[PDB]
């Protein structure tokens, strides 16, 4: 109890997204009062999905990421019943009505040709789109298909480098980063 990126979490995200954030952390066994760094993690993740979900068109994106794990897995199998797409192994956070296809959506604190390795491991069925950003402005996407314009791909680099930076000037980010 009592640390500062409890409270810095608090103030630097949305209301929202922290409640969010809190039953993601509360339904999986984890407490965001002492695992403070996965708070950060998962509030950072789920604002990327927000903002990338925005990026599209009005209709484009059906959002996985932030609902309960029973109603996430609803919405997948309604999805995969009208589309004909293969259940992805574990949960996405997006789909793509435009490309038909499900995204996976990735925020690191290393090298973006690490995380994606560890994400296509995972989901042998390689039929889910994968997406990486990076805390230091850089992102790698499957097949090179980047999925959104850049500008809206932009706004994503620069908002996690601003959680960085304000992270770094509470010198909360060394213990951020060598944590993920
Ligand atoms: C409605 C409720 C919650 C929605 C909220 C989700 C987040 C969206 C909020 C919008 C407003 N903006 C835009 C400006 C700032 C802001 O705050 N953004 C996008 C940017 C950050 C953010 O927060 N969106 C997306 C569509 C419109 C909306 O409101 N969520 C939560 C998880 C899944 C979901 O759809 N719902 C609806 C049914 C289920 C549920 O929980
Ligand atoms: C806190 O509730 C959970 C939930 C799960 C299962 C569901 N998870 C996801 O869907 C997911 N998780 C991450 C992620 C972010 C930081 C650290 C970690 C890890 F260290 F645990 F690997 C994963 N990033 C995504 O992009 C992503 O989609 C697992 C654990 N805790
Ligand atoms: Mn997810
Ligand atoms: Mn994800």
């Amino acid at each position: 109890r009592g640390s500062h990126m409890e409270d810095f979490v608090r103030q630097c995200f949305n209301p929202m997204i922290v409640e969010l954030a809190e039953k993601a952390m509360k339904e999986y066994g984890e407490d965001p009062k002492i695992e403070t760094n996965k708070f950060a993690a998962t509030c950072t993740h789920l604002e990327v999905c927000f903002m990338y979900s925005d990026g599209g068109s009005k209709h484009r994106f059906e959002i996985i990421e932030g609902r309960d794990r029973i109603m996430a897995w609803t919405v997948v199998n309604s999805i995969c019943n009208t589309t004909g797409v293969e259940k992805p192994k574990f949960l996405p956070d997006l789909y793509d009505y435009k490309e038909n296809r499900f995204i996976e959506i990735g925020v690191t604190r290393r090298e973006v040709h690490i995380y994606y390795l560890e994400k296509a491991n995972k989901i042998k069925s390689e039929k889910t789109h994968i997406h990486i950003f990076s805390f230091t402005g850089e992102e790698m996407a499957t097949k090179a298909d980047y999925t959104l314009d850049e500008e809206s791909r932009a706004r994503i680099k620069t908002r996690l480098f601003t959680i960085r930076q304000e992270m770094a000037s509470r010198s909360l980010w060394d213990s951020f980063r060598q944590s993920e």
